[PDB]
């Protein structure tokens, strides 16, 4: 679809069998999701933005469905205030910026 | 134009008569630039990011050119890791997300 930016570009996603709301975020290289106890192996990472860094757990090859568009790749899990879909997955669903 | 997301959506902006590079950031409500001199009055404000809250200088009704497209709006100046163009200005230039 077409998403205007009057409000936060929040959409419904499906990850690890759960539905959540997440931001389609062109300013994020990678995807960061709220704390969730996903199965499988992970590696610790620290990621930074405004206000400093948070610790996250990096899971590879995770399936996420975004408004019906399936994607698979790296997700970082930790205490983010918001679920963030970054460019690693936006590219996979064919998402572009247009003006 | 149509901007794909395989790379960071960096653009040249014009503000205060000076050219800078900035990130088109749909996950940002607000536009936040790195420490720079800007003319006019400003008020102290706080903003929160992934890592916590920072002190910024809020400049209202500032002229800013984004890839030629003119915007006049609020610009926050402070210790952001990256110059980000947020939705307050992306809406002005007619930016949408599409997939
Ligand atoms: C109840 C509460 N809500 C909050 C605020 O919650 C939010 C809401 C949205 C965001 C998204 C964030 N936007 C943002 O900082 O925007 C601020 C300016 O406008 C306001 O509007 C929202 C906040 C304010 C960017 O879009 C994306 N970022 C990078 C850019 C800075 C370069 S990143 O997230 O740092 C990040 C870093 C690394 C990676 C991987 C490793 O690549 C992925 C993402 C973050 C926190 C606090 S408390």
């Amino acid at each position: 679809p077409q998403i205007t930016l009057w409000k936060r570009p929040l959409v419904t996603i499906k990850i690890g069998g759960q539905l959540k709301e997440a931001l389609l975020d062109t300013g994020a290289d990678d995807t960061v999701l709220e704390e969730m106890n996903l199965p499988g192996r992970w590696k610790p990472k620290m990621i930074g933005g405004i206000g400093g860094f948070i610790k996250v757990r990096q899971y590879d090859q995770i399936l996420i469905e975004i408004c019906g568009h399936k994607a698979i790749g790296t997700v970082l899990v930790g205490p983010t205030p918001v679920n963030i879909i970054g460019r690693n997955l936006l590219t996979q669903i064919g998402c572009t910026l247009n003006f």
